[PDB]
């Protein structure tokens, strides 16, 4: 028999070498659809993946962020020299409201709960826009060979910076840990931390019959 092979449950999972791809559909609740995810390739530190859905109401509400989420132990700023990434992807859809971004968490301790978190959103479509405490740029540097707009405001009692690519990038390769650098340089971020989580995935808001393709994702840490 041949089966749909794609994964549509709220908490499910595969594991896919350097990578576990979660579904993460934790804010289903706040709407109506559904969205299902597959691996299509894999290799050590990349992997090629889609996931498709569709997500009504609760307008302002994120769904889920399907992610491919690296495998490592926790690791402190000062012991990182780089973070390597290429990411390359494309959407279909209708009426998307949606991001296509890194999520990444700082915290004191390895398993201890998250002070900071660092967004770095590649995409924002359909309007979708980044937690901010004043819906302006705090800062507009260059990184990685792209032009972003910083955001920050809070989320509970934890911090979220967001910085957000000035146009849609569809490809993109360059060092992650030089966005950890700025927030340590430039907004007093303890070098001490511990990186937790290096996830890369797509927020949906609302929108009808969407794809996100990932044809290529890598990511390591030196
Ligand atoms: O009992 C059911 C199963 O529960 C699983 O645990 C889940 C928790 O119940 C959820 O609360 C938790 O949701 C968080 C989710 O994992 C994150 O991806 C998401 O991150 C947000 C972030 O908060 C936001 O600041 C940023 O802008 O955007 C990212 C991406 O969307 O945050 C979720 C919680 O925060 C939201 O809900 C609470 C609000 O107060 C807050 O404002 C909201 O933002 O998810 C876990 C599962 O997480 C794990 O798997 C998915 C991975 O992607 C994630 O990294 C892992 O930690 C149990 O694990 C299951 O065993 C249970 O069956």
């Amino acid at each position: 028999l041949q089966r749909r092979s794609d994964f549509c449950g709220q908490w499910d999972t595969a594991t896919a070498g350097d990578f576990t791809l979660y579904n993460d559909l934790w804010g289903e609740s706040a709407g109506t659809g559904s969205q299902c995810t597959g691996v299509d390739s894999y290799s050590g530190d990349t992997i090629a993946w889609h996931t498709s859905w569709s997500w009504s109401g609760g307008s302002s509400s994120v769904k889920s962020y399907v992610n491919a989420a690296l495998t490592f132990t926790p690791t402190q700023l000062n012991c990182i020299s780089s973070i390597p990434t290429t990411w390359k992807w494309s959407y279909s859809g209708s009426s998307i409201v949606a991001d296509v971004a890194y999520d990444t968490f700082l915290a004191e301790t390895a398993s201890g709960s998250s002070k900071y978190e660092i967004m770095v959103w590649l995409a924002a479509l359909g309007g979708a826009g980044p937690i901010s405490s004043t819906g302006s740029t705090i800062a507009t540097p260059t990184i990685a060979g792209v032009n972003w707009k910083l955001y920050s405001g809070p989320n509970g009692d934890t911090t979220v910076y967001s910085f957000v690519a000035d146009s849609t990038t569809e490809s993109f390769s360059g060092d992650l840990n030089d966005f950890f650098t700025y927030l340590v340089d430039n907004e007093g971020v303890s070098d001490e931390l511990y990186l937790t989580t290096l996830e890369a995935g797509t927020e949906p808001f609302t929108g009808s019959n969407a794809k996100l393709t990932v044809s290529e994702y890598s990511i390591s840490i030196e």
